Parts: C-alpha cells; structure tokens; sequence
C-alpha cells in the first residue's frame, strides 16, 4: 500500500504464506476450526522471528571473527513494548506481511494488537535504553543489552471510581516468542558470607549461591542486516537449595528466585530496600562474569582497548566494586593496575537532580549482604580522598562533601560518588542539566578532574518514534525527499523549503486529522467515551510526579471552564484535554492528583453549558503501545516541568518529530529544540533556572499569588469548599495545604504567564494554515533529536569506537 | 539394523536429516560449530514431535465427530520416564531416526541418554497409570489422562557416606519439548469460603480462587495412529490477587502457585498435610469442569453414557462430591437424579490393604477449606447408613463400621467409604488382593452390595518394558513369531515348542549375556563400580519399605558371606546382588535400610578371601530410566513381601518378560505368575496368607528364631557388636530392636525357608541349559501380565465400551 512500507514480492508473499500455515499446525498444534486471533498473532511472529535467526547467527559470528571493541550497555530497565512491527519495519517486511495475512484472510493491525508490551521499565530512562538498542544496532555497533527479566513489569493502571488501582503485569503467561533461553550459560552469583584474609589476599566464603540464567532476545537494525543481542537474567534455586523438612525446603526456593519476580515502580523517588540491592547485584555479577569470558575467550592490560561498560544511572553502580573484586581477588591484580583498568572501562550517565532520587545505600546492607565490596568500598574511599587532601590542601569541608561515606544517623554509599571516582567520563543527558551538574551537585567533582564531565543530549528512535506509529506522515514526507532520512534524520531539515509549498501543507494537516478520528475511534471502542476530533488535542502524558506539575495543566483546565461558565455564548476555541501516567503505589500527592484530574472530568464533562467545547479526559495505563497511538495524533505537547527538574525528558522529542506544537518551559531538552526550531516556533513561558534561584534566595510565598490574582483564588476556593467532590467536601485538602503552604516545585509562579500562553496557543489554532506551517518547521528542525547522533556520540567521545552504516550480507 | 525398529527408506531417511538441521538452526537458534550433545537431543525431539502432531489433530477431530464413551483416567501421579525413544518406537521411527542420526555423525543412543525423566510419580502407582495410558491408545480408546504438572518431581537420590541424601529434580530446567501450554483454556478453582443458604439452594461464597492452566502431553498407540492426550494442570494466581504493600502482594503469588510445586513422595504412609488437601482437590475441580464443558458441547440422564472416571485410589475421591456439588448447586438436579448419575460415572480402583496408606482426612481441614464438600459428604452418610440399617436392622456395629465419619480424638473422613459409597465398580489389582477386600478390609460393604466388587489383575506395557529396553530379546522372538506379539502377548506362548530348540536356548542365554555385558559396563562409567559379569545377577529394585523386606535379603547376603568365611576354599555359584530404591524423606527405618545395605557392601567387597564370588551394590537414584537398563540384565528377581502386603506388585512382571526366574512369596500377582508358567518354574517359598494369619492368632516371637537358628543368631550378634559399623558399634541398634521385639513383617518366619529355597536357585544357575530352558517357559507364559489384557477387562467390565486394534488413517 504504502511505500516506506516495502516490498511485498510474489516469492516473499507465497513464502511467508506457507510458513504462516506450518507454524499453526507443527508450532501452535492447531487448524484454521479453532484458531483463534491470538493463534493467528502466533503463527505470525514465529514466522518474522524465523528471518531474524539466520542474521543473529551470523552477527554474532562476525563479531567473533572481527573481534571489536564490544560496548556493554547496564540497566536495570529495558522499556521494550511490543516486537512485532518493530521487526518488520527493520527487516522491510511490513507490506510483505500485510499481503500475506491479506490472502489468509486476516488483518494484520488486528494481530498486532494482542501482542503483551514488554514493560520492563518506568518511564524516561528505561525507554531511553531501548531507543538506545535500536540506534546501536541500526549503526553497527557490536553493542550488548544486559539487564533482569522480570517476571513482572510495570504494573497495569485500571482506574476505578477515579482512583488508580494496580495489578499484576503477568506479561509472560502466553509465552514469549522472542527471546531464546539459554540455561547452559547459566552462572553462579554469590550473597551474604563473611571475608578471611589470608596470606595470599582476600576471600569472600560461607556464601549464599543463586544460579543466574540468561535468556536472549534479537535486537535488530534498520535494513542491514545487523541483529544484537538484549541478553536479561533470570534467578534460580541451585537444586541442593535447603537441602516440613523436604517439603518446606522445596517450598523455600522461591525465596532466591524472588530477585527476578519484580521491577521496582518508584521512579523519582529512591527506597532503600534489600529486595532491590539484590537485583542490583544479580544483574552486575552475573554480567561481569559473562564480560570476562567473552574477553577471555580471542593480560588485562588491553581490557579497556575491548571492552567499555556503560552505566545507565547508579543502579548499576555495583561494577565498579565488583570488577575490582574480580581482578584483585581472583585474577590476583595488584590495586593499582586493577584501577587503571577499571576506570578506563566504566563511564557513568547521570538522569536527575532531585536529592531524593540519589541512590543512597545504609552501610548495615552493604555489610551483611556484600561485606568484601564495602571494603573495597572503603578502600577506594580513602584514596580518592587522598588525593582530594592533596590538591586541596587545608579544604576539610572538600573531604567531606566529596567522601563516598556520609555521616550521620546511618552511614550510607553515596552511590553517584563512587560512580564518579571510577568512571573516566559522567555524562548529564540535555546541555542545561550537564551545565547543571557541573555548577550546583557535582561542582566539587568537576574542579578534580573537569576532563571526566561531558554532555550527551537524549534521543529517541525514529524507526518507533515516527515509520511505525506515524506511517502517513513518513509517507508524504518519502515522497518529497526519498527515504534515507529514517537512518539520517538531519535530512529532514529539507523540508523547509516545502513550508510555502501548499499541497505539502494540506498533506501535513491531513495526515494529522486521520490520526485524530483515528484515535477518536479508539476511545470509543476500547473506553466507551466520546470527543469531538475537530477540536485542538491538548496532551500531557507521562509519569506522575509534582515536579511534572500535572497541576498546573489542572489549575489551567479549571480557568477555561470558570470563563466559560462566566460568559458561555462567547465563542472559544474548543480542546480536549487528555491526561495521562501512573503514579508510583506508594506516592500519596500521585494518587491524589489522577482522582482530582478525573474529579474536573466528571464535573466539566456533564455540564450542558460546556457542550463539547471542552472535554478533560484521564488516559487509563499509559505505556508504550498507548504512546504510539496517542502521540501521533495529539496538536499540543504539554512539557512544563519547573525549570530546573526535568533533567532531558524525550516524550518531548516524540511529540515534535510527529507534528504537534510544545507549550513548554526552558527546561531540559525544551532548550535545544526550542534553539533549533526557533523560539517563534515554541511557546515557551515561565521562570527559567536563575529566576527560581532568585525566588528561593527570597523565599518563595504562594499566598501572595493567590491574594494577587483573583482567578487563581476562585479555584483554590472551589476546591477547598468541595465544588469537585461534593459528597466529601475535604477531599482535595492535601493538595490546597500543599500549594498553599509546601510546594516545592511552585506552582503559582508560573500560573499567570501559562495561561497568557495558552491563549496564544489558542489564537495560532483558528488559523489552520499557519498552525500547520509551524508545525512544518518543528517537524523540519527535530533531526537533532534521534538516537543515532546521540549514539554516536557516545561511540566516539566516550566508548572509543566508529559507528559504521554499511550492510552486513545476507 | 534390527527388524522389529522399523524401515529407513531413503526419503525418510532424507527428510528425518533436513527436518533435524532446520530445528537446530530455527528452534534451537545454534549452528554445528556450537551445538552440544543437548542441543542435538532437543533438534532430534523436535524432529520427532513434528510427526505426531498431525495424528494428534486428526484424532482428537475424530473424537469429536464420532462422539465415543470418554474415558477420564484421573490420577494424581504419571510416571512417564523419558519420551523420546517410546515416541520412535510407537511411529515406526527408530530405524529411520538411528539411520540419519548416524549420517549426520551422532550415535542416537548417546542423545537418548540425555533426556530427563519425567518422574511425576513415587512407583508402582504412578508407572500403572503410564502403562494404563499407553495401552488405552493401543486399544483406540477415547482417553484421557488428568493430573498435576509438578514443577519437581520424585527426588533425586545421592548417597553420601552410605546414606541417602535428597535433591531436588528440576526436571523442567532445559525445557520441555513434548508439552504444549494451553493458557487458553485456564479455568477456577475455589477453596474457603463459607456456604451460604437461600431460597433457590446452597451457595459457595467468598472463596479464595486459584487458576489451572492445562499443558497437554500427547500419548501415541502403537502403530495405529491413535495420538490420545495426558492433560496436566498447573497453578497460576490471578492477576488481582492480593491486589512492602505493592511488591509484597506480588511476591506472595507464591503462595497459590505452591499446589502444583512438588509431588509428595510418601507412598505407603498418608500425611494428612493441608498442601497436598489443595492438590487433590485442584486436579479433581478444574478436571470436572473440563469434562463438563466437553459434554456440553457435543440432559444430565445421558451423562454417564457418554462420561467414565475412573479414581486412582483415593487420592481424587473429591470427584464424587465434586460432581455432587455441581450437580445439585450449579446445574439444579434434584439429589437423587444427581446421585444416580455420580454413581453410574465413578470408578473406584484400590492399592493397598495397610492401615497407615488410608486416606482419612482430619474434619476440620475439610471444614475450613472445603466447607461445602464437608456438607455433601455428611449427607451422603445420612444416607448411605440408612440403607445399611434398612437392610441389617439392629446391626449398630455395622452402622459405626461402615460409617464414612471416623468417631475419635479427631473426627475425620474415611475415603476408601466415600469411594465404595459413591462408585458401581471397585476393584483390586491382583487375584488374592481382591479376596482379601472382600473378606477383611471391606467385609461389610460386599455383603450389602456384592456387585460392586471386581478384580482387575495388573499389567505392564511390552512396548516400553520389552522392545523399547530390551531390543535383542525382542528381535530373536520376532524371528520366530513374527511382529504381532507386541501388541497381542499372548502369542508368546508359542514359544513353548522352541524349548526344546538348541538354536533357541543359545540366542536367549546370548541376549542375557550382552544384556548383562552392557550393565556392567555402564555401572564402571557412571559409577566406578567393578563387577563380574559371570556371575549371577541378583536383583531387588523397588521403593524401600518394612512390608517389601530388603532386610530379609540382607540376612541371605550376610548368610553367604559367612558361609564363605567358614568354608573359604569351597566353591559357590558367584553372585552379583544389587538392592535399589528411593526411601521416603521422613520415613527413618528405611533410611537405616539403606545404610546396613551400603555398609554390608563395604565390608563384603573389600574381603580378600571373597574374591569376586560375593558382591553387593546399592543402586543409586532408581527410577524408570535406570529401571530399563537393570532389568533386561537381571537373573534373578527379588519378589519377597510378607505374603498378604503385596497388592500386585509390577516390577515382578518386567523381570518374567525379560529373562529373569522368579523367587518370591505367594504375595500378589506373584500367584497369578506362578499359576500360568507352572510352579516348578519358579522358586516359591514362606509362609502363605493362611500361615501369617495364624502366626498372628498365636503370637509371634521372634526370639523362637533367634533361639533355634544358629545362623541367624551370629548374624544378629554381627549387627549388635559393630561388625558392619566398627566406628560406631550401636549404629543399628534400632534395627535388632525392631527385628526382635516389634516385626510386623515376620522377617525370621521366612529366614530358613528362604535361605533353602536361594540354595535350589544356585544349583539350577549350575546348569546353563536348565536354566535357561526355565527362563524361556517364563517369558512365554507372560502374555496375561500385558497392560493390553487389563485395559481391555476395564473397558469390558467397568466402562462399558469395546476396544478396537483398527488403524486410523495417515
Ligand atoms: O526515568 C528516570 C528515572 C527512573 C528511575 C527508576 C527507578 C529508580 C529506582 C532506584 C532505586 C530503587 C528503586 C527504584 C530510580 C529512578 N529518569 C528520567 O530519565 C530520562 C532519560 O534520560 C530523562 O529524559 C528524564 O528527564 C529523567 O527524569
Ligand atoms: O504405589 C502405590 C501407592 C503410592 C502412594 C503414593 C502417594 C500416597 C499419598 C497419599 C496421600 C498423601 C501423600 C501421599 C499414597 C500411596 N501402591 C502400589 O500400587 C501398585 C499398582 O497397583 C501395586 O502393584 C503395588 O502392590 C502397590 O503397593
């Protein structure tokens, strides 16, 4: 149908038929009488997974010829969603597929559907490693993915009498088709135990053993024939675990095999708890020793030379100790050579700010549960602070603002402050919070050593992020400028000279309003609620987190209403607002502002006056699959963190390759697209980084916005007095007293000026074609934004290898 | 090679290599570089898998036209053993398999070695419902098997300074390839609760729910295209179940998922333990449910024409008022119509006469988990007893007797009564079990209904336990008779003219020899263990109990020994004893069985002047695989329980058919064996029935023995005095305290008798010819001990349905 789609050849066609078939009957062991869709999902994806092998296989064959640098990527989450069309994009099956199912008598879209998103992250940062994956594949990079499998992912939000509900994400209970178990690279991982010094060095004994089994999943590249490998660890029981006696022991295996049941969903706020300090382990001594057979299966002296380890945040921070343990202990190093080594193999990216957030462990853990790498801990503690000592001499506050250990009530690792110390780069992920780190948090680190501090701006995929959630517009934008832009995203930038152009106009605008009735229709289908799809499609998806200020999107949602019940036969321009995120299950202040979005809906969606000018929507267990559906048919991206808090974000990014427009504030990556783009072409309000350092010097006073602006002062009213939840009047006290008395993230201050905005926003979208035109010049200028540059970056300014765009033979 | 494996023509020789190098590339994702031996098992088990899947679907499509009687074999335990080889035996394959195996470089049988045992079963229970199955596809019967896939299996057994050590069998670690996941048919199963009463009948209320998620096994006839289906239920949580708050309720899906974890391997002794109270309802409510569904989908009145369960023991008694509950509650039969058809569906088949193998379930459990049965079960009773007091009016004795309420300390259910109670046939598995059930143990349920009461005589399958294990012995019959003896053993007795046949006689005698050549040679291997392979080959393989009486083998063993050291240069017929089997974890004689075992080895294999005249192996981790190697190499076989314990017996039946003679008390099927090749064809010896019975009446000492019988004495001052543990001298003391003060088993009783009768077996082994004549009037006289004959009496006699030895088509 489409031609970014590719080929759909006769030979192609009849083969994938007759696999298709063989499938269903050998594979499933059903016929066509009692196959049902998901039978037909099946048969599908065995049949696209049989091309990736033939590639994976030789891959990692040419990788073992070659011999190169291999690049190590860490993290605890792998954001993955759905595989599928992600792999027919990459192999240029997509129309071959449809013609296929087509002639069976089957709707592939409808097959695709039934496919479980992997959802082995939070947000941000565990999508961030899977756009990553992609990018390092699409460039030829001999790159390796290694986290947990988790048996459970992110949980499902229902929501349920406007509060959200969690359960379970049993995402393995159909069975996986993509990854290949492999038990017979099963590795041991050791816990608790005690060290005896000896005359020949350290040894860590009396440990408890649990088995790390990998399972392998097919990462491939766009159209070269490049297929990575995710490799994710499983835990299991040695099988003379324990061994009502015999019952019981059998019983108690689940107690090991818990490290792998579950991600951790608190993504901003940090726990210390013993459960995760494991699975940080797990996943650092399973991998190290799969790293070190690797590299000894061609003197560490060239370790660096062929192997880097990047660190995605502290949660992996554990390698630093454990390689030092590994090649001291074991291979019998002496210190220094070990962390010359070391150093020059890990690099660390930091992702936040927020004190909170910062990885913290208690000594007492550490001593129990790893009681060799609190000592190597220590060690290294000490001489990184003689070296503090001796260039700052005298400077003993240095000593013990840079220490790895902090005093207090319990001592605790400042896991960031190891991370630093053993990595030979750190990398903030958008220019202002790289700038950031190096000026307020990890000032004292940079005077050290100013050489280790680099900036590495986010990115995302184009291949998800645009081919396909958003075919359409890939389409028209093919037909202008061919189709190389999707590995080489700057070439986007010639469609500038299409922004006068009026059929590419008409085109752009046209694309835009089949995604809207399309997702329209979605919502009425899958959640029986009904919008108008000519209205402006006003979106704000994400995590909830007070630093995100879904707030001020509410306190703006309630001023539309307050005016339009004020002077209702005034015209305005007619929005649906759609809200969307999960909030971490313990997080109170979350909870309460998704039942306060669903409290405005009830009240906003059946008032008569209203008509259906304005609609505010909560969009129900956002994820990945629900991101490709929404993004690319939303008009205005809602990106307004307090200046200063959002470190990169990248739902940003999403928005703008797909032909939205941003309301956002001078915060993170904002300030790169908006200097891309051109500040006339973003709606950019608010206080930037210096005016909140200014408001906090004087003090921040929210009382005095609310005595100042008579607007805002009716809304607090109303939601004090129970105008939003009438059968309990007090509901929403929590989130009054916090505005009013405790709110770090200052919500009021931006208040005036984001709806000032907002009215901007609304005067550009009654003019249809000069919305569409400067939609045109953000989709023209968001080339920056792709994975691939940031990657290769990272290729070569931190890792020490060239990215690569020619094919591997098939 | 050999005949009875089957053709290997070219083309299949050809497509069996093309198939296997597609699997190893596409399934197992390898190529020949990096494959292990594992890898070629797994591409070789898909290979064969393949060729049953279309017989498979076009027999259950066949079901489902014709609309047969069903035959439901419900069971809590199917001792399977390895799949591979009895797959290519049943397909016709195994030539063919053997053939491109051997040109693509690989030995088969080195393959078939590393398959696991599917060991969901403890012995002769377990192996009865396998062989059960086999021969129900064999005879083209509409049946399928129900049970629990047990994550671990019986334990692995490792002895370790002489004793037994337990670990567990994680026999699903590498996968399994035989299996198929059936998630969507998942169904509820209820525990808790409270019952509730209304207007409209009883209800079943706020349950705890648990979900069985099926995994279905094909079972392949032999050479009839029949593919019927082993159906095993998993546990699963559901996705809101108790939904650290959030990862605690997530983490504790354990706690449901338990019921299927592991088999309970106490297998004379009953734990009325609440774990496996769970599991025996879990398979009997999701298996009813199933059946339910199935009829439906084709009027209760008709449901026992087209519905047979038949209960393996009463392990899944909980069908009766199971079906009762369903019947009355859910579908709103009246009790009496319900009544009718539970009694006209159940089955009833019984294995054992011990008191402390009897389920008798505590009240109170049944009260708290399974409030409504509790009350069903109560009626039935009511209503049971008033029958017995309308036809032995006045008899209060009986009505106490009969009573399924056991009165006492605690009040707990008797489900042997259930069972009788709610079933028109129940059956013992050997001629003299079925006498004793009608005199003793169930006296009064057989006067008040003595048609109720049958004999099913035991079998076991001569596809696994003669052409699969014992190919030699199977070929050099078929050259006589020809093929139609595998699936019509009967046709063995044939082979009594040829016992007079030189040829013959030198070809059975050959067989034995390599046979016994082969073991020997794998004990050096696997073990380190030397023996000679002249020597008669004395064989006691099963699971290790007081009634089974290794001990009174011990006492022949520590008899010969002595007699050697008395007589040293006189000579005896050399011997090989090996004595193997699992003891139950909790059961301590039995583990103190095993160490005199081991410990009698140390002593008598180490003494010079025994030479290689007397040897004695423990055999280690004994279970089906090992069980198929030991026994076509076995002499003699050891079949020696105090007569009246015994219900059967099956081991005795693989060893008739394989070459082995027999002593034995007249226990079991032992007399059913003697009775049809004639008892001057086997060494019989002890006390009968009668004689144990007025053993009891009298008293037994067993210091009469001890007084009376010099030899026996020196063995007990032996034991006493630390002659086979000199380290520790009292190390049996519990052993002689038992032997001579509380002996249920009247080990002495049958000393004498038995040590002659062993004498008798030695002078016969003097004279191959003689010998080996007796042997081949065993083996052709073993035709009514087919698993075949005792499936096709079931169908006759208790399902009403005729078996059928047609082909379907391929
Ligand atoms: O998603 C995250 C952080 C997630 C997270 C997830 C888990 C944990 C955690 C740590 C310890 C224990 C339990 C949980 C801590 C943090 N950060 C976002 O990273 C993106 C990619 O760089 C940025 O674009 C966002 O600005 C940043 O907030
Ligand atoms: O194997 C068994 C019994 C096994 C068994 C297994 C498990 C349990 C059990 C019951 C409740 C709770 C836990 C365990 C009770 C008994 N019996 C043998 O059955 C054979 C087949 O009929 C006969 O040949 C043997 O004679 C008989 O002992």
């Amino acid at each position: 149908q489409i031609s970014v789609r590719g080929l759909a050849g006769v030979e192609n066609v009849t083969e994938l038929k007759k696999n298709f078939n063989r499938h269903l009957h050998f594979t499933l062991v059903k016929d066509r009488n009692v196959a049902t869709p998901r039978d037909y999902y099946f048969a599908l994806a065995h049949t696209v997974r049989d091309h990736l092998v033939g590639r994976w296989i030789r891959t990692q064959q040419h990788y073992y010829e070659k011999d190169p640098k291999r690049i190590y990527y860490l993290s605890l989450e792998f954001y993955m969603g759905r595989t599928l069309q992600n792999t027919m994009v990459n192999l240029a099956l997509e129309n071959a597929c449809d013609e296929a199912t087509y002639q069976l008598g089957l709707d592939m879209e409808e097959l695709e559907e039934i496919e479980e998103d992997a959802g082995l992250g939070n947000g941000g940062l565990g999508r961030l490693a899977a756009c990553f994956l992609d990018s390092m594949a699409t460039l030829g990079l001999a790159a390796y993915g290694y986290g947990i499998r988790y048996e459970f992912g992110i949980f499902n939000q229902k929501i349920c009498g406007g509060w959200q509900m969690e359960e379970a994400d049993d995402w393995l209970r159909y069975g996986n088709p993509w990854e290949k178990a492999r038990p017979e690279f099963t590795l041991p991982v050791h816990f608790y135990g005690r060290v005896e010094h000896t005359s020949q060095g350290a040894k860590w004994v009396d440990t408890q053993v649990v088995l790390a089994m990998p399972y392998d999943t097919p990462v491939p590249g766009y159209r070269n024939n490049v297929v990575n490998t995710m490799r994710l660890w499983s835990a299991k029981a040695p099988n003379d675990f324990n061994l009502g006696g015999y019952i019981q022991a059998v019983l108690d295996r689940n107690l090991a095999e818990n490290i792998s049941r579950v991600l951790y969903p608190n993504d901003n706020f940090f726990e210390g708890k013993e459960l995760r300090l494991k699975q940080e382990y797990f996943v650092v001594a399973a991998t190290l020793q799969d790293i070190i057979r690797r590299f000894k299966s061609s003197n560490f002296d060239a370790f660096p030379d062929k192997v880097a380890i990047q660190l995605n945040d502290t949660h992996p921070s554990l390698a630093i100790p454990e390689l030092m343990r590994v090649l001291v202990d074991l291979e019998r190093l002496d210190w220094d050579k070990a962390w010359e080594v070391t150093v020059k193999t890990c690099a660390y990216t930091n992702h936040t700010v927020l004190p909170e957030a910062l990885e913290r462990w208690p000594v007492h853990l550490l001593e129990t549960l790893l009681p060799r790498h609190l000592q190597i801990i220590y060690e290294i503690n000490q001489r990184f602070l003689n070296r503090v000592a001796a260039a700052f001499p005298g400077d003993v506050d240095r000593l013990r603002r840079m220490s790895l250990v902090e005093e207090g009530a319990v001592k605790r690792i400042n896991m960031a402050h190891l991370c630093i110390a053993g990595s030979h780069a750190v990398n903030g992920v958008a220019r202002i919070h790289s700038e950031i780190l190096k000026k307020t948090i990890f000032k004292d680190f940079y005077e050290l050593e100013p050489h280790k501090f680099q900036n590495k701006t986010n990115g995302i995929t184009p291949r998800r992020w645009l081919v396909l959630c958003n075919p359409g517009l890939a389409e028209i934008i093919a037909e202008r400028i061919g189709e190389e832009y999707i590995s080489d995203l700057d070439q986007l930038r010639k469609l500038l000279s299409y922004v006068d152009d009026e059929a590419f106009i008409r085109d752009v605008a046209k694309v835009k309003q089949e995604n809207k009735l399309k997702f329209a229709a979605y919502l009425e289908r899958e959640y029986k609620v009904h919008i108008n799809p000519n209205s402006l499609f006003d979106v704000q998806v994400k995590r909830i987190h007070e630093y995100k200020r879904q707030l001020l999107n509410c306190l703006h949602v309630i001023t539309l209403y307050n005016r339009i019940k004020k002077e209702p036969n005034k015209f305005v321009v007619p929005r649906t607002v759609m809200i969307g995120g999960k909030a971490a299950p313990g997080y109170h202040m979350a909870k309460m502002i998704i039942k306060l979005i669903t409290a405005i809906g009830d009240v906003v969606n059946h008032d008569p006056v209203v008509g259906d000018r304005l609609r505010v929507i909560f969009l129900e267990n956002y994820r990945v699959s629900l991101a490709e559906k929404v993004i690319p048919a939303a008009d205005l991206s809602e990106q307004i963190s307090t200046a200063g808090t959002e470190a990169s974000g990248t739902g940003n990014m999403k928005f703008m390759l797909n032909g939205a427009l941003t309301i956002g504030t001078m915060d993170g990556a904002n300030v790169e697209m908006a200097e891309e783009a051109g500040e006339e072409n973003f709606f950019i309000f608010g206080m930037r980084v210096e005016d909140v350092d200014r408001l906090d010097q004087r003090g921040y006073n929210a009382q005095e916005y609310y005595d100042r602006i008579p607007e805002l002062r009716q809304i607090i009213e109303q939601l004090s007095s129970g105008f939003f939840s009438p059968k309990q009047p007090d509901l929403f006290k929590d989130i009054v007293n916090m505005l009013m008395h405790h709110d770090r993230f200052k919500v009021f201050a931006d208040y005036e000026e984001y709806v000032k905005c907002q009215e901007r926003v609304s005067a550009l979208y009654k003019n249809p074609r000069e919305w569409t035109r400067m939609v045109i010049r953000n989709i023209a200028t968001s080339g920056k934004f792709s994975s691939d540059r940031t990657i290769a970056q990272y290729a070569r300014e931190i890792w020490g290898v060239e990215p690569s765009r020619q094919r591997l033979p098939a």
